[PDB]
């Protein structure tokens, strides 16, 4: 780890990418829900803004980390106070398409 001490986190997953957004003043432009019982997601991200602009990271992503932080096991409400203190550079870690995953289908008034 650069800092102090840090080792990387390895779970079962399908896409691992690393999203790193910069408070300009407004504001990282997503918001956060607690779903799982371990980390947090992302409720919304403010279209045509900080998060949106930069195409990296998506919607409901499952947050592992937060700028090198513990966030997996806490309660998203914990984690609020987290995103402030990190700073304004942010780095947290999303993965998606996780194994075995839930397939969505529509169907407005159907069946």
């Amino acid at each position: 780890g650069s800092s102090g001490s840090s080792g990387p986190e390895t779970v079962c997953w399908g896409h691992v990418e690393e999203v790193e957004l910069i408070n300009d003043g407004s504001g990282l432009g997503f918001g956060i829900v607690g779903g799982k019982t371990s980390g947090v997601v992302v409720r919304t991200i403010v279209p045509g803004g900080l998060a949106d602009r930069d195409g990296r990271l998506q919607t409901g992503d499952h947050i592992l980390k937060i700028g090198g932080t513990n966030v997996q096991g806490m309660t998203s409400e914990q984690v609020a106070q987290v995103l402030r203190n990190c700073g304004n550079s942010v780095r947290m870690l999303v993965a998606r398409d996780p194994a075995g995953d839930i397939s969505v289908t529509s169907g407005p008034s159907s069946g």
